[PDB]
């Protein structure tokens, strides 16, 4: 079926939970043996969210190459994304090592450091120009260059230096600050505006490594971001935009990381975002 009318048909019939459970039943199951080794327990935020072995990002280290991060490679859309968990106190240095080694230009952050009164990720970037951060385990230095605070999101310019080689690179930090503590946003308008700002920066384009996107577990809000982007890109590329099947795209992405889209409300919100976004593109 088309998307907008399939949408109203699920709303009128109140069957979002049943649609979402079908997705969960059909989703791929692949081994995640490296993630479950005992030496990696403090590298994982949640025991039930692990990268598949076949698609995990490897750190360029011989001691321990493990990080909770996955490469989602979308072949028809010609887009790649790295989805990861919010960094932990003992993985902030691994996170920036990955950004460096994969040649990423942008980092997309969809959560706040504290939500619901609990810490959802580490404070992994510097908050003042004159107070830079050094990560001694991976030999990197990170400096805040500039910051632009808007009503729904903040963009930061950062400098990452590889202290071994003295090479430097500019990283863009795109921080969506207004996702509600419970539920999903009422309108997709500010999320779409944010996605378009990431696009305009060059961070999603083939001349750079894959963008790094995260929330707390790296599957819920993060899945919404890449699902919406890929679906809109396919509607631009194909002769028949109504052929784009958002459930089939989600199942393709779930071949690369488990659990993408965590609730039936997130699924409905993804439909809403693609529907509204397709009208603005034209
Ligand atoms: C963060 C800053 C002040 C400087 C910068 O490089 C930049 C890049 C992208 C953007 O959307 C806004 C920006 O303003």
């Amino acid at each position: 079926m088309e998307m907008e009318k399939e949408f109203e048909q699920i709303d009128k019939s109140g069957s979002w939970a049943a649609i979402y459970q079908d997705i969960r039943h059909e989703a791929s199951d692949f081994p995640s043996r490296v993630a479950k080794l005992p030496k990696n327990k403090n590298r994982n935020r949640y025991r039930d969210v692990s990268p598949f072995d076949h698609s995990r990002i490897k750190l360029h280290q011989e001691d321990n190459d493990y990080i909770n991060a996955s490469l989602i490679k979308m072949e028809e859309a010609q887009r790649s994304y790295i989805l990861t968990q919010g960094p932990l106190p003992n993985t902030v240095g691994h996170f920036w090592e990955m950004v460096w080694e994969q040649k990423s230009r942008g980092v997309v952050m969809l959560n706040r450091v504290m939500e619901k009164g609990s810490l959802k990720c580490a404070q992994y970037w510097p908050q003042k120009e004159e107070k830079e951060m050094i990560f001694e385990d991976t030999n990197l230095k990170l400096t805040l260059i500039s910051e632009d605070i808007k009503s729904y999101y903040t963009v930061r310019q950062l400098e990452l230096e590889n202290l071994t080689t003295q090479e430097t690179r500019e990283i863009l930090h795109f921080h969506y600050t207004t996702w509600p503590d419970f539920g999903v946003p009422e309108s997709p308008a500010s999320f779409l505006n944010f996605l378009f700002k990431v696009r305009e920066s060059g961070s999603l384009s083939p001349e750079h490594g894959p963008v790094v996107v995260h929330c707390s577990a790296g599957i819920g809000r993060s899945g919404t971001f890449c699902l919406a982007d890929t679906c809109l890109l396919l509607m631009d590329k194909r002769k028949d935009p109504s052929s784009v099947d958002i459930k089939k795209v989600l199942l393709e992405m779930r071949k690369f990381r488990m659990g993408l889209i965590q609730t039936a409300d997130q699924l409905r919100f993804s439909y809403l975002a693609v529907i509204e976004g397709a009208k603005f593109i034209m």
